């Protein structure tokens, strides 16, 4: 009961360049007619992304300097966001970082200062993002952030980034359950490993591609437009039952043992 | 671009669903969403005195042709020979919705500790390898891959009060889930299946437990609401066309957040 | 709290001296409970017999015992109730699946063979605990045995996979019914060991071969193990926990 | 024959550090008279200067042979490592550690839980989680031959419970610390795991919003129709602490009568 998009309208957060899951996300739901707002951090971002937009069908560039580090600057930007499109329908969150230290050493071996910035950056921002958010959702709508199964288990070199996305997870279910009466689900996707720039030099990520090529239901790696493809759903009217919720995109590959 | 493009759009896709009681069968709500979305339907009964019902139930879809076929999942002849004749009149076919259960109204009314043999296998009999018996057959018409949906609920996965035999019976189904998708993923099929909330079916009258559960998930699930059929339909039509194209041996909550909460 | 002296314990399933519930034997046995043991089919316990002059049971208490059969499991428990009086728990370790089902493929399961692995290795428990209860008047435990492929889909563990899960939620809905009777339900979920009804399965060495390599203990666990934290589920140590799956697997259950 | 009573756990000649006695109702009071009434010779650690003569006080109810008192602010790193140090100067090795510390800012509790701020937040992942990672680092450097680390968690780890908010996103990140120093320290013959305990009266949930609920609920739902003590967690914990949970590594053990297994 709903396959189109247009009317709607989505902020995405955390494109970094053509290989970030959050560009899959915003080319498929460009192709279902919704419209888009960005966000980014640093300049190279702006500079990419006003490139990039030019592949959608975008009849204007919504483009916010938003570092979620800052309250400032998620309570203004959502706030102008506001003032420039007025309310949307849901956000699209893909936004993470750890220090690369931290998990090229044994978990242990994890510095304080490393442990808090990929929790401050990682999960903390969701609650922020969302609490902003729902101010531009006076029916409700729907957000999404993004996180791999290594929240869930103990994956090898993953290290401070797996509790950094525990973290997360428990986010989603908790804002879900204080979001939910407003009318505003909140749900994650569990991406399996995709190549990114963040992915570059990270140890343990090629072997691990590797494996799920090998022992993975699917016996394939996914891609950005199949995490979009699982966006769009939980995005629009089609998971109106859905919240809280943890979909798997990694061809099976959490099914196994 | 001129065009609205379509999440899913299942022109020149044919569907097998299974589990039609009447109008207010979960999978009557499955089939409304399909056929809205284009699918060519097909659908299976258990005994013969229902196909009247059932068909003039169809006749309010948009399905250009009946295709209805007796099958009672207790009988691998009856399973085998259904898939077959549904090969042989409508072609392949693009997926399968399960939507079959049974369990004993004595073993759910008893203590779990009381439960009869007969019915403990009984249940699993009906509500689990009926799934792998479909899947094995529906194979042979999925040349190019598909995707398979069953339908449990979260008493598979926690103790909920009365639901009894029947939530070891749906453990074993979600299971059964999960090793088809293993079994049958390198052949490009997909398996998943969706977790219901509690919803008002003829199966579910008469059933202790139902009601307190059902007034909890009001008040205490984040959406503050019970689901309905049709949100059931709109999560199988994701899992079973291309939108869900990375996901195989998943479990999607279709339940207002209640399995998030504690 | 530390010693099982005047406790008593039913321990289903000893086959022959690498049987899981032989190392839970020995351990109960070193810790001064008194053992009743049963066993599947007459041929086997002479056999049986001489496998227990291994222990300190000053008298052997045996009872034959088939879980296909409602009334041996019925017989059985009045038999122990009347020969030994009440008891303090049951160790559940009985399983069973044909060998072909395990390696045809999953989807080719046979529906005799689906329904004989829910028979014997799930629905036991259920008539197994409630023939128990009645020897359990102030309560008592529960432990049964199960594999992390009743969680997720482990490459040919097949149709014994889902009899795990349906063992694993019988535990957990027994733990609810039996709970305001003081009577707990537990699993332990072992790790692979090299039992009898382990040769067979072909390419077994290669599955020890990936707990060693990647579980964060990089050992195998061993019968002994699995029988350790048995006497922890089926003491007053654990006296608050019940519908819970420890496993002991050298922590493989938590890694991907 | 046996001559003797095998013992499922005797402690004595081992050595354990307890962190997180605060007062008499603390779930880590529980754990060390269980500890002390199995052998083991204990060592403790808490947060302020001030609180050190009670502190004192509380021992005197144990059979301990001296009174082994360490002060660690796991905020500090230097205080962690100089302890950790210092222990084994004065005691020697040790056998595992027992975390029972965390800390959330009752204002985040009491508000939404969109609603966190960040200082907050933050301070509740320091406390209650990152804290056990730098004292297993430190505590392995007295564990040479292996050991056993223990932290505790609560259900809201898992799912989201009412009124648990900020220390539930805490404790989640606490139980994926544990399988990842799991992983980590395994190798090392370190075991590390986690008691999910059910909600228990200790002065930290003394005015905390949604605890009072929580305890008639478990009594009225739960598989045991009761709540858990502390000295429930203690027995749970000497089972972790020693060898008789052997090959168990990255779990978390529910003592909370059964209610993690319902819906
Ligand atoms: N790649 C993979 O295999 C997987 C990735 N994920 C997750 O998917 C999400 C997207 O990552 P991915 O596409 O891999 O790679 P990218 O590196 O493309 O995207 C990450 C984005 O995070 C942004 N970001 C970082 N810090 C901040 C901050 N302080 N404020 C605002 N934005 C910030 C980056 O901005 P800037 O322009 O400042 O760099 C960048 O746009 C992440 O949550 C990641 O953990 C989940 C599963 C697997
Ligand atoms: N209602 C709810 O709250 C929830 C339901 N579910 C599940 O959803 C599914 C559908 O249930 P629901 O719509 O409630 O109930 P319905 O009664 O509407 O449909 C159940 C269907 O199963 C059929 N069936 C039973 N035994 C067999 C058999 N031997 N061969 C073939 N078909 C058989 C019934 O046939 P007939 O009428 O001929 O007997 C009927 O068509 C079940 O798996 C159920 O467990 C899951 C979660 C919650
Ligand atoms: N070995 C392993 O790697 C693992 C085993 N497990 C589980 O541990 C338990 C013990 O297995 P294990 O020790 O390996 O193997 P064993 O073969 O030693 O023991 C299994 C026992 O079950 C008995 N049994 C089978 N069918 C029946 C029946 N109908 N009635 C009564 N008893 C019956 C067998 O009887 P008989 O002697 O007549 O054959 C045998 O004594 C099982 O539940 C198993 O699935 C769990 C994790 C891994
Ligand atoms: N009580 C319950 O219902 C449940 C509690 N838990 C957990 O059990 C553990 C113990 O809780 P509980 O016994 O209730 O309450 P307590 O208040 O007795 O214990 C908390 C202890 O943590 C110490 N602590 C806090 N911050 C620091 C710090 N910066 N450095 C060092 N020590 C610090 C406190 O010190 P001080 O006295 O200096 O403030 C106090 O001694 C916690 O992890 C808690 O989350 C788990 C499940 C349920
Ligand atoms: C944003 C970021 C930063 N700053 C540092 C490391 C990783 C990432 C994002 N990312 C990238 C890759 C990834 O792959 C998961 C598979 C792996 C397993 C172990 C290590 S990688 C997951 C994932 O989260
Ligand atoms: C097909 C069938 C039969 N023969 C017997 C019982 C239940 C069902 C179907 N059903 C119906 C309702 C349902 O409700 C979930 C909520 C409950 C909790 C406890 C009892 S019911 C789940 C569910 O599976
Ligand atoms: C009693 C029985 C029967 N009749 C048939 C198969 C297996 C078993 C017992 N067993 C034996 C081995 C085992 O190993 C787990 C690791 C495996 C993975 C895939 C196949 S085995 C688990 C396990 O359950
Ligand atoms: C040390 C601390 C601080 N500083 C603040 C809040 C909570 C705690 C410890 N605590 C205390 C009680 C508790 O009870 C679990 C039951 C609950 C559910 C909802 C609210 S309480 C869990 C729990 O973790
Ligand atoms: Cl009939």
């Amino acid at each position: 009961a709903m396959v189109n998009l247009e009317n709607k309208t989505y902020v995405i957060m955390g494109i970094a360049n053509k290989r970030s899951i959050a560009f899959g996300v915003a080319k498929v739901l460009d192709q279902l007619g919704a419209k888009l707002v960005f966000t980014y951090r640093k300049e190279r971002s702006r500079k990419e992304l006003e490139k990039l937009l030019e592949q959608l069908n975008q009849p204007e560039a919504h483009l916010y300097q938003i570092d979620v580090q800052s309250d400032e600057e998620v309570i203004n930007g959502f706030e102008q966001i506001g003032k420039d499109v007025g309310n949307i329908d849901g956000v699209y969150h893909s936004i993470a970082f750890a220090n690369m230290e931290d998990l090229r050493g044994r978990f242990s071996e994890t510095s304080r200062e490393g442990f808090l910035l990929a929790q401050d950056i990682s999960s903390y921002s969701l609650t922020i993002v969302a609490h902003e958010a729902k101010k531009l959702m006076p029916e409700g709508g729907s957000i999404v952030a993004t996180t791999y199964l290594g929240g869930e288990f103990a994956v090898q070199n993953y290290n401070v980034m797996g509790v950094a996305k525990a973290s997360l997870e428990a986010n989603v279910k908790y804002l879900a359950l204080d979001l939910g009466p407003d009318n505003i689900r909140v749900n994650a996707i569990s991406a399996g490993p995709i190549r990114t720039l963040s992915a570059k030099g990270v140890g343990g990520f090629n072997t691990i591609l590797k494996e799920i090529e090998e022992r993975a239901p699917l016996k394939r790696n996914v891609d950005q437009v199949e995490v979009g493809k699982t966006a769009a759903y939980l995005l629009s009217d089609l998971s109106s039952g859905v919240t809280g919720e943890n979909i798997h995109v990694d061809s099976g590959f959490h099914a196994i043992k």
